[PDB]
């Protein structure tokens, strides 16, 4: 019964803000993702050396900013010294909560386990109810539990001897949703993963769609095929998928 994630309405999130057209994981394409009618926005979360929580999707600066380094062994004001496009500078996930609104979604992806306790404690005082913490890494995500065991969380899967682990998993962690990739359809085949996630959704579980090529939800609507089976997309190009998902007359605008 948490009534921000449990809609009748299909959520649509900008993927690390909304990368297809704005700096990812900064606090211009958030504000930009939400203006185009995003209900939220994902990001990818890491703690710096002095124990602040950044946002960064790869573990390494150097390829979406004009530096070198791992922000694992670096701090905040050497961090907030780079810049990762049209002059934006690594935010904190305070500041993102100080940008969003007070109502929309944050789906935290924790990239690094050591950050659990901090972005646990910064959620807890930022309205809870609005977040989803979600990861690859188990670890991550046990580890968060230790500190709020609430908030809603979705497991990402990327292998595919995780599918199996699920109904354990969503014991041990309260899982709220599996994030599944619409790489899978390729990958494995769409009826594999057609049936793969109608025995997710039959053990009570949501689905988030997400993908590192928009192409691909469009691409034999795959999106589609898909409608009813999900709650949550995230896509990298918000524009693009709201109005598609207006266009088939499922999601008001
Ligand atoms: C409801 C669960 C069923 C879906 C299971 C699919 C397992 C994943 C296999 C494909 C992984 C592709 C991920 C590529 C993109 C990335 O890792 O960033
Ligand atoms: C970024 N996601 C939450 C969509 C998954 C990892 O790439
Ligand atoms: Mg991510």
């Amino acid at each position: 019964g948490n009534p921000m994630w449990e809609r009748d309405k299909i959520i649509v999130l900008g993927h690390r803000g909304y990368m297809a057209k704005y700096p990812e994981n900064s606090l211009l394409s958030i504000r930009k993702a939400i203006e185009a009618g995003a209900d939220g926005v994902e990001i990818d979360v890491w703690l710096s050396k002095d124990n602040k929580v950044i946002l960064m999707h790869a573990e390494t600066i150097d390829r979406t900013s004009n530096l070198k380094g791992r922000q694992k062994e670096m701090t905040l004001e050497e961090l907030k010294k780079a810049n990762i496009g049209m002059g934006e500078r690594i935010p904190t996930l305070e500041e993102v909560f100080e940008i969003l609104p007070k109502d929309a979604l944050l789906n935290i992806e924790i990239k690094d386990r050591d950050a659990a306790k901090e972005v646990a404690r910064i959620v807890s005082e930022n309205n809870p109810e609005r977040v989803m913490i979600s990861s690859f890494d188990i670890e991550a995500l046990r580890e968060y539990r230790k500190y709020d065991d609430t908030t809603i969380m979705g497991l990402l899967v990327d292998k595919e001897e995780t599918v199996p682990l699920i109904p354990k998993l969503k014991e041990k962690l309260n899982l709220w949703s599996v994030n599944v990739p619409m790489e899978a359809i390729p990958i494995i085949g769409f009826e594999k993963t057609y049936q793969a996630i109608k025995w997710v959704r039959s053990l009570g579980l949501k689905i988030v769609l997400w993908t590192e090529d928009d192409k691909l939800f469009y691409v034999d609507e795959n999106l589609k095929r898909l409608l009813g089976m999900f709650e949550v997309v995230i896509a990298n190009d918000v524009e693009r998928m709201v109005s598609y998902l207006s266009s088939l007359g499922i999601r008001l605008e």
